[PDB]
This record gives structure tokens, C-alpha cells and sequence, in this order.
């Protein structure tokens, strides 16, 4: 569509905020609120509706994970929920294909999720697919060529560079050349035809380095890094450029949105958004109202 939406997020607790940049003029709005408090979630878009998927509410008053996918209407600026998935999904990733969404990963308490489950609008139902070979939380999760892509993450012990590949008429996953780098709660989408995997975190530092797959070569390649070391940061495509949003550095909840141009391989400041935060859900679609 139009706008980039940023759900929900952590800074000092989870957040409940929904808010809407223009690239078109700069320009931030904050759309309804959240029902529920979430950071760790992801976003989607489809048919014009906006998802927000899993997560978990890091609050005062207790920690919850969320099992929760709330839909939002940008013509009536409402959020309703829709059907709960099968299981609480904490730092989730998520991906769309055929007008279905895909919920992968993600932890409830200590259980780290290789399961994976599928969402038909049409029906307002989920149904539980092929599980991951991998327990990941963390997951950057991208959809090309209509096959979807699980990407690094967090086992429960180890934190991974390696992927891996769903073939939904085989219900069947394969791993795919692991990473150079590894990375839990980077950002991961696709542009052109490559996955791009941004940042995250390897159990050490958070990390500033971006690297692509090639479907057609199956190798990995380095590209610029971007201007700020960022984990747990969102990431969405709006006119064939990647933005990142917020994340941590280890120092700062940031509120920096960097862009990347592949064709000049730069990443430059675009804007900030209206507070420092991690763990959004991020996606595009039309303008509210
Ligand atoms: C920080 N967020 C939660 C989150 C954590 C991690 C990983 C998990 C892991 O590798 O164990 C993580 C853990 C600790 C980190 C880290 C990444 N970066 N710095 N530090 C200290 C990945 C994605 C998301 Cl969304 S949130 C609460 O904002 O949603
Ligand atoms: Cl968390």
C-alpha cells in the first residue's frame, strides 16, 4: 500500500502502540491502540488488513505470551481480535503466502517452538503444517517464490546462522546454506531475488551486518552494514528499498529507521520514530481513514 505500520514493541514494558510513517512526506501517525500490550510479535498484511501475530506481554503486573492474532482495519481504524493460534508464540516471524499466513517459532516460558502453523483468513482458522528440524525463537521468517524461509534464531541453547526452507505443496521443510553470520532477532525479508537478513544478536554483541541469499546460487553475501547495530529490530520493504525500525544496541532502545538502496549499497537515516523501542511488528499497507 501506502504506509509503514509499527505495532506494539518494548521499552521499559511492552507497548500497545500502533503507529503509521509516510515515506511520501515523513510524517508519523498514531493510529487506535493495541488491546493488549505486546512486544516479540510480528506483523503481516492481507487483503488490506493488517496482523498483528504472538508476542508476549512483558508488564508489572506479570509476563504473558501471547497466543493472540488481532486484526486491524486501516478503513475504521479498529483492531478485533481473530482466531487465537494453537499455542503462545514469544519473538515469532511470520510470513504470508497465497493469502495464508504462516506463524513460525517462537517461545512460551521455556518452550522453544520448531512447530509451525498456518492461518486462512476466508475460514478464521489455523491449522499446525510440518514443524521446523529447528526450535527457533528470534526467527526472521521471508516468503519468495511462494516457498517461506526460517532464518537463525535462538534454540533454547545456542543461537544459530543456519536456515531453512518450506515447501508447502511437499509440507515438507529442508535446510538451505546456513549464514556467515550468526544471528538471532535480526530483521529478515526479501527483495528482488534475495533474502536479506539484518542485524541481530549472536549471544555477544548486537550486530550492524547485512547479508543476502541468492535463491539461485544458494550462497550468502555481505552487503553494506548498516549505520547502527540493532537486535530485535522490524523490517519491511516499501518501494523496492528495506527499512529497519528501533531495536537495541546494546546501550539504547532506539528510535532509528534506516533505509537501504541497493542499487547505490547504502543505508541512510530516513527518520526516527516517536520513542526509542524493540520487538515491533511491522508491515505495509493503505493509508487509515
Ligand atoms: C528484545 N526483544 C525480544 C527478542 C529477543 C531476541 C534474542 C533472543 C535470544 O537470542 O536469546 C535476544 C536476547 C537477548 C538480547 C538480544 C536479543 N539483544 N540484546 N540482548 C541482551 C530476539 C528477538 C526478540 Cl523480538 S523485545 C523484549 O524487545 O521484544
Ligand atoms: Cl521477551
Amino acid at each position: 500500500g501506502r504506509l509503514i505500520y509499527t505495532a506494539g514493541g518494548y521499552f521499559r514494558q511492552s507497548l500497545s502502540y500502533l503507529e503509521a510513517y509516510n515515506p511520501s512526506n515523513g510524517s508519523w501517525l498514531r493510529l487506535a491502540d493495541l488491546q493488549v500490550p505486546r512486544s516479540g510479535l510480528a506483523g503481516c498484511v492481507v487483503g488490506g488488513l493488517l496482523y498483528a501475530v504472538g508476542g508476549r506481554n512483558n508488564s508489572p503486573d506479570g509476563n504473558t505470551d501471547s497466543s493472540a492474532l488481532d486484526c486491524y482495519n486501516p478503513m475504521t481504524n479498529q483492531w478485533s481480535p481473530c482466531a487465537s493460534m494453537s499455542v503462545p508464540r514469544n519473538r515469532i516471524g511470520v510470513g504470508v503466502i497465497d493469502g495464508h499466513i504462516y506463524a513460525v517459532g517462537g517461545s512460551h516460558g521455556c518452550i522453544h517452538h520448531s512447530s509451525v502453523e498456518r492461518y486462512e483468513p476466508e475460514r478464521d482458522e489455523w491449522h499446525l503444517v510440518a514443524p521446523m528440524l529447528t526450535r527457533r525463537i528470534g526467527v526472521g521468517v521471508a516468503v519468495l517464490n511462494r516457498l517461506l524461509y526460517a532464518v537463525g534464531g535462538f534454540d533454547g541453547t545456542n543461537r544459530l546462522n543456519s536456515a531453512e526452507c518450506y515447501y508447502p505443496e511437499r509440507n515438507e521443510w529442508r535446510m538451505i546454506t546456513p549464514m556467515n553470520t550468526i544471528r538471532s532477532g535480526a530483521g529478515v525479508c526479501v527483495l528482488h531475488n534475495c533474502i536479506y537478513a539484518a542485524g541481530g544478536y549472536d549471544g555477544q554483541d548486537q550486530l550492524n551486518s547485512v547479508e543476502r541469499y541468492d535463491v539461485e546460487t544458494e550462497t550468502w553475501t555481505f552487503v553494506a552494514p548498516m549505520r547502527h547495530h540493532r537486535s530485535a529490530l522490524g523490517i519491511t520493504v516499501h518501494q523496492g528499498k528495506i527499512y529497519v525500525l528501533g531495536g537495541y544496541d546494546g546501550h539504547t532502545f532506539l528510535d532509528s529507521v534506516e533505509c537501504y538502496d541497493p542499487d547505490s549499497d547504502t543505508w541512510s537515516e530516513v527518520t526516527r520514530m516517536t520513542s526509542g523501542r524493540s520487538g515491533v511488528g511491522v508491515a505495509v499497507t493503505m493509508e487509515p481513514c
